[PDB]
């Protein structure tokens, strides 16, 4: 028991700037303070914006802030802590049947409002800072106007589909491939998220 070791928290490694004319990815922290920060969980970085990047020890994910929560998949964030300036914060939401959790969204985020527009064009916003229109297909489906390898996407977990307005409509879970290209992309909606709260 006395060897037994914990896992790290999550750390926010970059974000995707919305808040001009043009998208575009930007890292805040290299590999090695990552590594260093996921073990202490102190992260005295100043974070900005709507999307955020996130590392784990062995995985990169998007995760994204919507009504004062920063919500990203469980796929990649597991039960972990994020680091936050005051050490590790603990999951405020955990829902694996969903795909799911959440936390406190870190002070100096923006949030994301919650789309009511009842609209089906949307846009998803990858790592990259592509911003890839979207046709919605269901409650939790949509299709890519224009078809791309699952390599463009991969790491996009955690990151929204917006409104034509920019108000968040859900959460990347799961690109549907075939034949290693994504026509469809699966997403927790948003009305999802705020029955969790
Ligand atoms: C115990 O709790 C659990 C444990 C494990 C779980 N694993 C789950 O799925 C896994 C992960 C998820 C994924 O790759 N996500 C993306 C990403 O970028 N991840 S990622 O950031 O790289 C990352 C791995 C986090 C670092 C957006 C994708 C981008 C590219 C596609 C790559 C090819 C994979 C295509 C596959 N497609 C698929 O399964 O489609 C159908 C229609 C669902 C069958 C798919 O997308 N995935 C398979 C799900 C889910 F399914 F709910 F998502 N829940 C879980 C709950
Ligand atoms: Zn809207």
């Amino acid at each position: 028991m006395a060897s037994m070791k914990k896992k790290g928290s999550v750390v926010i490694v970059g974000r995707i700037n919305l808040s001009g004319d043009t998208a575009y990815a930007q890292q805040t922290r290299g590999e090695e303070g990552c590594q260093e920060t996921s073990q202490t969980g102190r992260d005295k970085n100043q974070v900005e914006g709507e999307v955020q990047i996130v590392s784990t020890a062995t995985q990169t994910f998007l995760a994204t802030s919507i009504n004062g929560v920063l919500w990203t998949v469980y796929h990649g964030a597991g039960t972990r802590t994020i680091a936050s300036p005051k050490g590790p914060v603990t999951q405020m939401y955990t829902n694996v049947d969903k795909d799911l959790v959440g936390w406190q969204a870190p002070q100096g985020s923006r949030s994301l409002t919650p789309c009511t527009c009842g609209s089906s064009d949307l846009y998803l916003v990858t790592r990259h800072a592509d911003v890839i229109p979207v046709r919605r297909r269901g409650d939790s489906r949509g299709s890519l106007l224009s078809p791309r390898p699952i390599s463009y996407l991969k790491g996009s977990s955690g990151g929204p589909l917006l409104c034509p307005a920019g108000h968040a409509v859900g959460i990347f879970r799961a690109a549907v491939s075939t034949r290693g290209v994504a026509k469809a992309v699966a997403f927790i909606p948003v009305e999802s998220l705020e029955t969790t709260m």
